[PDB]
C-alpha cells in the first residue's frame, strides 16, 4: 500500500512514445511497463511532498484505473512507472484498421463508468477525462490515466519547475472554457464523458471543421456541440440519448455516474453484451 | 441523495420477505419488519440507520429503494433478484457453467471491496446474503440486518447457521470484527460454489463442530467433486487461515484473482 522505489539500473528504457516524456521500459525480473520521466536536470526540494503524492496516487486501486507499480526519485531525475497497456489509448484504438464491434464499444463505455463511479466514490474529480487519458489492454478491457497530472500539483509544477532538460479543448465542459482560473467540479468530468461517447461511434476527434480555437471556445460556450449526423456507422439512439443529456449547458442539468450505470448497464446487457 | 420515504398505497399488496409492485417505479422486494403495536419514540433512529443503508450504492450490493415509516407498519424496500439467493441457484437442475460460477466469483471480491472502501464490515456474508438476477450477475445483501442493530431487534421481536463464521467470533461474542472476518466468510463461499451444498454435512453436533473448527476443522475438499481451479482451491485455503493476519485483503485477491478469471476462465 506503500510506493514501491524503483533505481534507473531496474530498467533498460527504451525511446519515447507519440501517445505520451513518455517511454515502453523493461524491469529486469517483473517485465514490461510504462515509464513517465517527468524531470531531467540539476539537483533539486519537495522529495518528501512528491513522494508523498506518489503515495496519494497509490491509494486509488481499482480494475479500471492504471496503478502506479513504482517512482524513480534519485539525484537530479524523477519518474513514475505504471502498467503497460498493450493497445494504447482510446483514440488511437478507435483508428485502428480493425473493426471495434459495437458489444465492445458498449463494454469499453460501461468500463469507464465503472472506472468513473470509483474515482467520484472517492471524492476525486479528474479534471481532464479524454480518449488520451482512456488506456486499452490486447483484451480490450480499458483503465483511466491522469497523464496531465491534473490531480496531483506538485509532479504536475515539477515537469515546468526550473532546470527541465526534458488536446484537452475538445472534451473540456463550456463552464472552464477561456477560464484561467476556473474550479472544475464532477459534473465537468459528465461533459467530458459526453464528447468521448461521441468519439467512440464517430472514431475520430470532434470539431474537424474547426478553423480556429478562439472560434471554437466560443462555438462551444454559446451550445456547439459535437456533430451527430458525422456518426456514419450505427450508434443505438439510447447512447445518442445519453450523450446529448451528459454535455447540457447547464451542470446540474447533466447526470451523475451513478445515475448513469443504472440506466446504462442494464441496457448494455439487454441490448449490447 | 437521501432516503426516499415510500408509502404502503404506493405499493399493491431475513423477515417477512414479499415481493411488491411501487405503482410508477415498478417491481421491488419489501422486507416488513414490524406489523403490530406503535414505537414512535425511537424513529429518527431507524430514519438515521436507513441514511448509514442508502449511502452504500454500488452494482455488486443490494440497493435501499425506499422505506416505510407508518402508524405500526416498518418495511424496507430493496431491489428484486429473480433467480434467489446463491445456495438456491447452485442446487437447480441446470449446472451452472465454470466460467459463470469464475464470474460470479469476480463479482463478490468487486462487491465486497466495495463495501471495505466505504469502512463496512459485513459480519456474515453467505450464500443467502448474495442473491443472483436472470442474468446470473450477483449482489451482496445483509438480509440478518448484521450492521443495522434497531432494524435488526424490531426484525425479531414479536409478531443462523455458522459454516461461514470465522473461527475468532467461534464462542467469543465480544471480539470486534474485523475485515479479515469477512475474508475467511469468503473462503468457506468459494468452497460451496464449487461443492453445490453446505459444507460439515457428516458433523455430529454444533457444539462440538464449533470447537473442531476452531482447532483448524474445514470444508472437506474431497467433498468438491466436480472441476475446480487448483489456484482457487489454494485461494479458498489462504482465506480460510487460522490467523486474521494470515489472510489476504479483497484488494489483494481482487488483484490476483482478475488476471487468472480473465486469462484461464472468461
Ligand atoms: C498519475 C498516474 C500514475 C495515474 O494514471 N493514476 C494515479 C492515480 C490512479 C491513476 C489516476 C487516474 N485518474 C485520476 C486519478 C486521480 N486523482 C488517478 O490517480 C499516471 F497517469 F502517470
Ligand atoms: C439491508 C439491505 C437493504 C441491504 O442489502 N443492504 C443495505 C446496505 C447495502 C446492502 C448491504 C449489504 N451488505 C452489507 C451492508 C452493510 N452495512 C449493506 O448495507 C437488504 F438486506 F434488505
Amino acid at each position: 500500500l506503500n510506493v514501491i522505489k524503483m533505481k534507473s539500473s531496474d530498467f533498460l528504457e527504451s525511446a519515447e512514445l507519440d501517445s505520451g516524456k513518455v517511454s515502453l521500459a523493461f524491469h529486469r525480473t517483473q517485465g514490461l511497463m510504462i515509464m513517465k520521466t517527468v524531470y531531467k536536470g540539476p539537483n533539486c526540494e519537495h522529495n518528501e511532498a512528491l513522494l508523498e503524492e506518489a503515495k496519494m496516487m497509490n491509494r486509488l486501486r481499482h480494475s479500471r484505473v492504471v496503478k502506479l507499480l513504482g517512482v524513480i526519485i534519485e539525484e537530479g531525475k524523477y519518474s513514475l512507472v505504471m502498467e503497460y497497456m498493450e493497445k494504447g489509448n482510446l483514440m488511437h484504438v478507435l483508428k485502428a484498421e480493425m473493426s471495434t464491434p459495437l458489444s465492445v464499444k458498449g463494454r469499453i463505455i460501461l468500463e469507464i463508468i465503472e472506472g468513473m463511479a470509483y474515482l467520484h466514490g472517492k471524492g476525486v474529480i479528474h479534471k481532464d477525462l479524454k480518449p488520451e487519458n482512456i488506456l486499452v489492454d490486447n483484451d480490450f478491457h480499458i483503465k483511466i490515466a491522469d497523464l496531465g497530472l491534473a490531480s496531483f500539483k506538485m509532479w504536475s509544477k515539477l515537469n515546468n519547475e526550473e532546470h527541465n532538460e526534458l488536446g484537452t479543448l475538445y472534451y473540456m465542459a463550456p463552464e472552464h472554457l477561456n477560464d484561467v482560473n476556473a474550479k472544475p467540479t464532477e459534473k465537468s468530468d459528465v461533459y467530458s464523458f459526453a464528447v468521448v461517447l461521441w468519439a467512440i461511434f464517430a472514431n475520430k476527434e470532434p470539431y474537424e471543421n474547426a478553423i480556429a480555437e478562439q472560434q471554437l471556445i466560443m462555438a462551444i460556450k454559446s451550445g456547439n456541440r459535437p456533430d451527430v449526423d458525422d456518426i456514419t456507422e450505427y450508434c443505438p439512439r439510447e447512447i445518442i440519448s445519453l450523450m446529448k443529456l451528459c454535455w447540457e449547458a447547464n451542470p446540474e442539468a447533466r447526470p451523475t455516474f451513478p445515475g448513469i450505470e443504472e440506466k446504462f448497464r442494464p441496457f448494455y446487457l439487454s441490448q449490447l453484451e
